[PDB]
């Protein structure tokens, strides 16, 4: 019985221990604020690399109206040549570029509503952070306050 | 010239495959993106314990 109960003790005195040696208020907070900055720029990037992924996006989706277009014309040609076959061809070729270019649209959508959500939420994060910094400014102003004591003692 | 054609209609789907392939590394990142977001809210909470 006595291994799982040696164990018990040793925890609370390696626990105890463990915290203690890392119980600093300003390099727990700085060790957080640090890989919060960290993400904060990475999702910035993430945010300029899905703007530009969107533009891709776009860009994707405008040749493909351009596609539509010049079919459109073939289309219309096919029908003045008076074969049946190639009229066909062109109108399938329309068809699925559309549902391509709609489902494209709908994502593009999507991923706008994502990229300001995330652009709102790295406002907020940037917001959090001036906060942290005010709850600093507390405390250093209670620093000077302690200080004031030590130099009574030297007067 | 029935070579042309066919070789024609498979680079043009084959073209067709590589927006395909485009679109679905966008969707991807798209997805990354959604992860990156439940990081911050976990990072948030790491940021109340030092407060």
């Amino acid at each position: 019985m006595g291994l799982f109960d040696r164990i018990k003790r040793v925890v609370s005195s390696n626990l105890n221990d463990l915290v203690n040696k890392a119980e600093d208020p300003e390099k727990m907070l700085e060790q957080a604020i640090l890989e919060m900055q960290e993400d904060l720029v990475q999702l910035r990037q993430g945010v300029a690399q899905a703007i530009a992924a969107q533009k891709r996006s776009e860009k994707q989706y405008n040749d493909a109206q351009n596609e539509i277009n010049k079919w459109q014309r073939n289309a219309q040609l096919a029908l003045q040549k008076g074969d049946e076959n190639l009229a066909r061809q062109a109108l399938e070729r329309k068809k699925t570029y559309t549902d391509t270019s709609a489902a494209l649209k709908a994502s593009l959508d999507t991923q706008s509503t994502q990229v300001e959500t995330l652009k709102r939420n790295l406002i907020q994060l940037e917001s959090k952070i001036s906060e942290a910094k005010t709850k600093k400014e507390m405390l250093k102003a209670r620093i000077t306050t302690a200080k004031a004591q030590e130099q009574l003692q030297g007067m």
